[PDB]
């Protein structure tokens, strides 16, 4: 028994820059998305600026524990390995509408022992007071 | 009775673009994407590249007839006009996974007529083949 | 006996964009950019977001008349037709630091006859008083 | 007596980019060119996807050893403090059109202490063999 958490919504992944490599990482907003919807279903889709974007995977999802919810993934390009496969995502919200999530991965694409976490940081999408001037559709 | 369309997915914004404004604009996708979710649930968002993406619109739809859906929007800041009001999108599906929209507004903002029809062309975003080399996430 | 023309400077190719294409396109600043050196050199070069800029075309001008100047290209993967020859550029300056150009080519790169204008529309880059919040740079 | 270094070209300023700030940065690049003029000028420009790019800093340059030259910068947006100032950048050419670039700066804008190093990369634009397709320019 665990309340539901606010996962629903549309996240955008964020990644770390810097323009000297000796000094950690600041924040940035990225061109990738995570649609959860509703309904139970997960999305992830990657903008091409300039071009068409893609849809980079796809299936359901449901919470599991307090802490923590699972992606039934059909197809994943950006990670084959986990095409048919579950992902149990280990979730943490932080200020501003961030949330940090990890996800282990016991084999690769090939079946050979891989046994690692990977780390995203993603940003929950929300409306801002106006329409900005000069924004392009 | 009519059947279903296939309104459910996730698709992108296009626009005409040419450099020389005698020759007809080409067909390029832009920065806007509309979600409509298997249930009912309908969301627009704007990237902005550098920094947070903003959602635009958000409230439920459902089909109305053959060649159209209606938008219940609660609050839209692209065009405040719809706020708490039914906007209906004619449609029509072409090749490529193209859809093409327009729909009518009788009032601006401020209860001024304006009884104008807005055109928009939207296209599906799917999943390639694969995942491609030098995108950045 | 011409007076010399504002030509040197960094300018910024725009293209007409619409949403319907039954609306005439408004311009917009785009993503390629003319380098007019104070010493007679020209390069034009594309950004590509998100991985390595590109060099399109480069090599000498001088103006020729009081309405006119002259690229002697090099090498332009964009318009290889003008490997090793002249154009003339036509142009017109007009208001919030706008140039419109337009140029002939006679034959295209098979050596057929293309008998041709071409137009383009260029916004000088200036600095603005203040560095903005927000820029990525 | 020193060599002349190849200075001269355009350079687009790279950062260091990561999801995971654990993991490090992978060397992309970004949004800022620098044009190092054949005639000694300088120039800084920043691009806004969009809209319009900015100027943010120019002057004249030269270099001055072995392994450094002097921006003798007339007004820079980005870094006021440097305003009608000369600035050493220390250079070291890499791999790949890659250009290491560190420069000193002892006071402030108000005059205070700041003694800090500041460090950058850039990478040479060049022209590449076919222009591509699917680019927007």
């Amino acid at each position: 028994a665990f309340e539901p958490a606010h996962l629903q919504g549309i996240w955008q992944l964020c990644h770390y820059v810097s323009e000297n490599p000796d000094i950690p990482g600041v924040l940035k907003p990225s061109n990738t998305f995570k649609v959860l919807s509703d309904d139970g279903r997960i999305v992830n889709f990657t903008i091409r600026p300039g071009t068409d974007a893609i849809i980079t995977g796809y299936g359901t999802y449901r919470q599991i524990s307090a802490a923590a919810y699972k992606e039934s993934i059909e197809k994943n390009i950006h990670l084959p390995m986990l095409d048919n496969k579950d992902n149990i995502l280990e979730f943490e919200m932080g200020a501003g509408g961030v949330m940090y999530l990890k996800y282990f991965i016991e084999k690769d694409l090939n079946g050979n022992e891989l046994n690692t976490w990977f780390h995203e940081t993603w940003k929950r999408v929300t409306m801002p007071p106006v329409f900005p001037e000069d924004i392009v559709r």
